[PDB]
């Protein structure tokens, strides 16, 4: 059990840049270890920093900070051209070839981390050994669809300080932004205060915008940046590993978002959180670790 308490941070080179990364538990002698995808993209490590509970089952749980934001390199001067999907399949490649996990390894992947994560299974690699996807979309159009339909349900005013700034232009106008926190109350994180590690994510979103502004947006539900037409739909049938799909009753990722991962992924099951929203792993911290734990005893290697 001392061997399930050990953290280990560090750098792994990626090009002439850096990719921090933080390992949290027994990587050589416990079971498959689990990566933790974060969201975004543009995200931290920060606010999904809670999955580091499943170290205690008996395997280790690696971190790390995609190119661009948190503790890895920033390049504010790249553009949309440079923050690809490819960028980021090669640094989650460069990642586990560096930690030489590649040949026995699961991923979660939370919201982008997961899209991310079905893009990188979808090629069959061979070591990896399980897939937990949490509050992702299989295809963009429906996020926003979805979103549209859960901004339909906001008060007026609210709805109405949103659209006036998105069709102006004004982004990054306070009103604009605090109208978008009463959504992100309901659909994105709903405890409240946040979580300081949730904040310290959004306060690295803030800080620099790069990633998260070209790829994304100004905000979870305005997607205008370059995954805004993204999908994989029509290749989620190529994940031959056992796969766990996991959604809060409140979530931004409602189930119309997830139902292709349930009804295209051939090895599925899903599991729901009735009192969470985007983040179940804060909001339902302790049932959203025990199913992935159990999952991933279940599923992959153990020791």
């Amino acid at each position: 059990d001392m061997a399930d308490m050990t953290i280990k941070e560090g750098f792994a080179p990626f090009g002439d840049y850096q990719t921090w990364y933080r390992i949290t538990g027994d990587l050589r002698g416990g079971g498959t270890p689990l990566v933790i995808l974060h969201g975004g993209p543009g995200c931290t490590h920060d606010y999904v920093d809670s999955f580091k509970d499943i170290a205690n089952t008996g395997r280790a749980v690696i971190h790390y900070d995609q190119l661009g934001n948190g503790k890895s390199t920033h390049l504010p001067d790249m553009g949309s051209e440079f923050w690809t999907v490819d960028l980021f399949l090669s640094e989650l490649d460069n990642l586990l070839e560096y930690l030489e996990i590649a040949d026995d390894y699961a991923l979660l992947g939370q919201s982008w981390g997961g899209m991310l994560a079905s893009e990188h299974a979808v090629l069959q690699p061979t070591g990896l050994q399980a897939l937990i996807i949490a509050n992702s979309p299989a295809d963009m159009h429906t996020w926003v669809s979805e979103a549209n339909r859960l901004r339909e349900e906001l008060p007026d005013d609210v709805q109405a300080t949103l659209l006036k700034h998105e069709e102006a232009g004004t982004l990054t106008d306070p009103a604009y932004l605090t109208a978008s926190r009463v959504f992100y109350d309901r659909h994105v994180c709903r405890i409240t205060p946040w979580p300081v590690e949730v904040e310290r994510t959004f306060h690295q979103i803030d800080e620099d915008p790069t990633v998260y502004r070209a790829m994304n947006g100004p905000t979870e539900f305005h997607v205008i940046g370059t995954m805004k037409d993204w999908s994989i739909v029509d290749r989620l049938s190529n994940i031959n590993v056992p796969t766990l799909v996991i959604s809060g009753f409140y979530d931004e990722a409602t189930p119309l978002v997830i139902q292709p991962y349930v009804d295209n992924i051939p090895d599925v099951r899903q599991s729901v959180f009735q009192e969470s929203s985007h983040m179940p792993h804060v909001e339902e911290r302790m049932a959203c670790m025990g199913r992935v734990a159990d999952f991933l005893d279940e599923v992959a290697t153990s020791g």
